[PDB]
């Protein structure tokens, strides 16, 4: 508890991944900073959908390599995301790439009837994001900066 950046990040990443996998928009209400989370989510729908479409084949090739079939395969993904994601280059571009690839994997977990792994995948992406990029994100004003960068 007492970590708004983490809680907001999970709300937004979790909601994007569920709605990308199922095509249904979450109606359950947003917590503190609702206005910023809704706008964050709206921006992911536009920018994250763009990355998935623009780079479908790069995304498909990686999903094919990672050979995700189950809960264990999702747990191995975290360490891959750390190696690729935490390497000293931080920008909203690569952050959207991370979250877009997550939604792409989430869609695949729906298609293979492994939708019980989507909430853990979201947690693992959130943990990689906030654990490894905390000071950059606070400098960029967190999700308010995200929305302002892409509006
Ligand atoms: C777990 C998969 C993930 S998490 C994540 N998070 C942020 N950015 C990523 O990648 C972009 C490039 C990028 C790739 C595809 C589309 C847009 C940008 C980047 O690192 O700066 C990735 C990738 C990622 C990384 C790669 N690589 C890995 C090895 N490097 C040397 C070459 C690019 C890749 O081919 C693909 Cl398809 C992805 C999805």
């Amino acid at each position: 508890s007492e970590d708004e950046l983490y809680r907001q990040s999970l709300e937004i990443i979790s909601r994007y991944l569920r709605e990308q996998a199922t095509g249904a928009k979450d109606t359950k209400p947003m917590g503190r900073s609702g206005a910023t989370s809704r706008k964050a989510l709206e921006t992911l729908r536009r920018v994250g959908d763009g990355v998935q479409r623009n780079h479908e084949t790069a995304f498909q090739g990686m999903l094919r390599k990672l050979d995700i079939k189950n809960e264990d395969d999702v747990k191995s993904l975290s360490r891959v995301m750390i190696h690729v994601f935490s390497d000293g280059v931080t920008n909203w571009g690569r952050i959207v790439t991370l979250i877009s690839f997550g939604a792409f994997v989430a869609k695949h977990l729906k298609t293979i009837n492994q939708e019980s792994c989507i909430e853990p995948l979201a947690e693992s992406i959130t943990d990689v994001l906030v654990r490894t990029k905390r000071d950059w994100l606070v400098k960029q004003r967190g999700w308010d900066g995200f929305v302002e960068f892409f509006h």
